[PDB]
C-alpha cells in the first residue's frame, strides 16, 4: 500500500540526513 | 495520500538541488 | 496522479546518475 | 501501477547503500 509507500519515502527523506550530514563529515575534513 | 506523495516527491527533488550543490561545495574545495 | 508519481520516480532514478557520475568526478580528483 | 512504485522505492533504497558506501570510498581516500 499507500501508508506502507509513505512510510519508504520518510526511509528516504533518515538516508537524504545521514546524505546531509556524512557530505558535511567530507566538506568539514577538506574546508 | 497521492497528493501529499507527490508533494514528499518534489521535498526529494529540493535534497537532489541541496546533493547536487552542496556535490559542486566539494568538487570546487577540490578542482 | 500514479503515472505523473512513476515518472517523479524515474527523475531520482536521473538524479541518483549524475549522484553517482558527478561522486565518482570526486572520486577520479582524489584516487 | 502501486507494486511496481514500492518495487522503484526498494531501487532507491539499492541507491542511496551504493550512495552511503561510494561517500565512506571517498572518506576513507580523505580520514
Amino acid at each position: 500500500r499507500m501508508k506502507x509507500i509513505e512510510d519508504k519515502l520518510e526511509e528516504i527523506x533518515s538516508k537524504x540526513y545521514h546524505x546531509e550530514n556524512e557530505l558535511a563529515r567530507i566538506k568539514k575534513l577538506l574546508x
